[PDB]
């Protein structure tokens, strides 16, 4: 294990481990616990592709 | 990011941008803007028994 | 391809090719053959929010 979820998503800026922000998912992620970078888009746009497209 | 689709897709021949080859799919991919790589197989095969297997 | 299968999924106690044990798939992979770790978890688990979650 050389590589981390640091890498793929990062902590919302309230909504990282809550899962919901002021009770509403927040603007950046819906209590996925983080949020999608260039990186983790690249792995996950690429797997939507042999996965879900 | 410290990676792109350059280690898991690479364009093809002629239908890397196009999705298609003279109204045909193309030999290597159908309309998917790009071809899978040794990378992209291990990365995507590997989540196909996770995701669809 | 720099990466391989050995950085997401490594050959079990038996079953790391014939995907049963004693007639019976390895507790900690089934008819895979091999087992994830913690970077196959992480690219999986990731994923399996992208993808199944
Ligand atoms: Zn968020
Ligand atoms: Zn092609
Ligand atoms: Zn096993």
């Amino acid at each position: 294990m050389v590589i981390a979820t640091d890498d793929l998503e990062v902590a919302c800026p309230k909504c990282e481990r809550a899962g919901e922000i002021e009770g509403t998912p927040c603007p950046a992620c819906s209590g996925k616990g983080v949020i999608l970078t260039a990186q983790g888009y690249t792995l996950l746009d690429f797997i939507q592709k042999h996965l879900n497209k």
